[PDB]
């Protein structure tokens, strides 16, 4: 029962943020989210300037820029509006109450202000969605639960994955997909997006990872990051992701 | 064979960090620390010097710090050397590679600059203490793992909290501890902080030191959100600390 990217977009109960990411996918023909881990925000921007075609989204570490300024993210917005992507800080938020809500709406970084989206771990609990709802709900934002986990000693087993997939479908006006290595769960209004891949040779090709493995997006960082030539290298992993998905429609 | 608080600080096999942090716990009477949970950096400075003596540790969320700036932490840093008590960031780092070590030692935070302790969750296995460790090692920091959740809904089965365990002993060159509700090493050389701590989930300080093997208690509305906070760290300070004497026997 496999549905276009555009045809989930239009599901009655598909979030907002994911109804936007899903339109935007369709339009540029792209499922690829670059992993933009660099320190200097310069570098950041250039890159969201000349890859924001090829990318549905951009996955930040604000906490690793050097020179980080609220004026940055404003700028950044204004490219990922330019060139239509969502901007993910990759927080990977694990506090509960007051302390997330605080980490996420305040200090120095005010994520909430300019992340479309943010991602959260599960094994405290659902208290980190909750207090994260606090905020993210009237924003009109969304989350990503880390479901799934692939590093070396890994301790999601398959219980605290589908622990991950309940907390998301009772939290469904905030929670809008998953960090995994696979589909995680089979109602088509959550994304699943998927790191560790590669064209080249423990990681995973595109095809692996969206055809088999059933995942909507790729995460590149180095794979990109590193080449010589990003743009070209970007373009390899869309239309190896973008063709990986045309496959599975038939 | 329950030892002190100064005997551990001896052991053959004790990180620096631990011991320094044992030492002046038995100095100073204190097994507490303050969750100095505050947004601006006046009450976070006002609440360091008042409390200093009465504290073990000061355990920090400098990301929600609406004014901070490295020479808050400058200022923290003297207040912690002069009433003794070490500062514990409490960012539960859960990223790997090299991200984790930008994270820990770069961006506007340089949390390895000011930070004697911070926390990592072990989900991800291992790879979040080893790309600590590539900064903190040479830095003479020590590592908090989170072993135990203690939160409603908590995913930490008894495998994954044994699991901390043992990720802690093959990296003991940099983990000095755990976050816990208790006691989950019988090893002396590692440290016990528990969280969820009041007076009246939360529990005692006679049930988390005396009853669980707890070492440090870990307090923040019993205290901040008290009118008086120097009389209220008392109080906890000196139900911590009779906890822990009751046990040695
Ligand atoms: N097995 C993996 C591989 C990469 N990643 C993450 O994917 C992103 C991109 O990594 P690369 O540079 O390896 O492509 C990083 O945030 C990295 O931590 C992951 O979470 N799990
Ligand atoms: N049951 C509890 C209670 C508090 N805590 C921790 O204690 C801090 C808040 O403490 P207070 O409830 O004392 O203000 C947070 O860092 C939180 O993570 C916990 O981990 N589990």
């Amino acid at each position: 029962m496999e549905l276009s990217f555009g045809a989930r977009a239009e599901l009655p109960r598909i979030h907002p943020v994911a109804s936007k990411l899903l339109r935007l996918m369709q339009k540029k023909e792209t499922n690829l989210c670059l992993s933009a881990d660099v320190s200097l925000a310069r570098e950041l921007l250039q890159l969201a300037d000349a890859l924001g075609p090829s990318i549905c989204m951009l996955k930040t570490h604000v906490d690793i820029l050097n020179d980080f300024t609220l004026d940055v993210m404003k700028e950044l917005i204004t490219l990922a509006k330019c060139h239509e992507f969502l901007i993910f800080e990759d927080r990977k938020f694990a506090d509960i109450g007051n302390t997330v809500k605080k980490q996420y709406e305040g200090g120095i970084f005010k994520i909430a202000s300019w992340a479309d989206l943010v991602n959260a771990h599960v094994v405290p609990g659902s208290g980190v969605v909750k207090g994260l709802q606090e905020v993210g709900l009237p924003l009109h934002r969304g989350c990503l639960l880390i479901a799934e986990m692939s590093s070396t000693g890994s301790l999601a087993t398959g219980d605290y994955t589908r622990a991950a997939v309940r907390m998301a479908e009772e939290h469904s006006e905030f929670v809008v997909g998953f960090i995994s290595g696979s589909r995680v769960s089979m109602k088509p209004e959550f994304l699943h997006l998927t790191p560790g891949v590669q064209l080249e040779a423990q990681y995973n090709s595109p095809q692996e990872v969206i055809g088999k493995r059933g995942s909507d997006i790729i995460i590149v960082g180095r794979g990109i990051i590193s080449a010589a030539d990003r743009l070209e290298a970007a373009e390899m992993y869309r239309k190896a992701a973008w063709e990986a998905y045309l496959s599975r429609l038939g």
